[PDB]
């Protein structure tokens, strides 16, 4: 199991310990606040009412919480997944990366503090 | 296991298949959008701006989700629990509430989809 802090501002994303394997069911549990750079700042599904400008994941809102495994594209995880299983071929490490456009992270802040546990399969 | 919606104007709160027993280990994930009147919408973690007017959890903010388990008072969910333990001595039917005033949930809309399952122990 993995637990840490992801920063707004960090565009490269936050690794994590957890490498996901064919047939692994996980759970993840994201808290906390951050902003893509205004004074406000909203939880880990973002902020539903800002239009997307060309962020990395086109599935989730600006701010949300989102995660690679291994080489793939981004996947939505906002508040957090239940008992997941991931995609056929998907596997690897997961990194952990807030919403935002790229080149565009200098003004974000805050962070959100998320577990990742593997469940029984 | 349980899964299923938590109406935010709900005043009773939903009652969910889970009985929280003595050394359980659960683990919640809350998603969703909701509000406690006004026309913008807040994620499970509520309006961190607004101030507390008497609400029903003064340990989380208005809009969040909290619970009750069995007798107890109110216990904050906000995204979710990871792994979690109860303190002593509570147990009993975990009921998710939104987190408003009394008396003012009339004017509420929109709800949140919660699992909550029972960890390893
Ligand atoms: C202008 C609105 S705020 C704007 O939103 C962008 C993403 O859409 C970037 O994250 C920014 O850095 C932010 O200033
Ligand atoms: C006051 C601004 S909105 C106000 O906030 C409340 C709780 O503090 C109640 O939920 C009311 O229903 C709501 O209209
Ligand atoms: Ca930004
Ligand atoms: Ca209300």
């Amino acid at each position: 199991a993995w637990k840490g802090e992801v920063l707004a501002n960090n565009e490269a994303g936050q690794v994590t310990s957890i490498i996901y394997n064919p047939g692994d069911v996980i759970t993840i549990v994201a808290a906390g606040w951050a902003s893509y750079g205004p004074t406000q700042k909203w939880g880990p599904q973002g902020d539903r009412e800002h239009p997307d400008q060309g962020l990395i994941c086109h599935d989730a809102f600006c701010g949300a919480l989102v995660m690679k495994i291994g080489n793939s594209g981004t996947i939505p995880v906002n508040t957090g997944l239940f008992r997941w299983v991931a995609p056929n071929n998907v596997q690897g490490a997961i990194t952990l990366i807030y919403n935002d456009v790229p080149g565009t992270y200098g003004n974000n802040s805050g962070s959100f503090s998320v577990n990742i546990g593997k469940d029984q399969s």
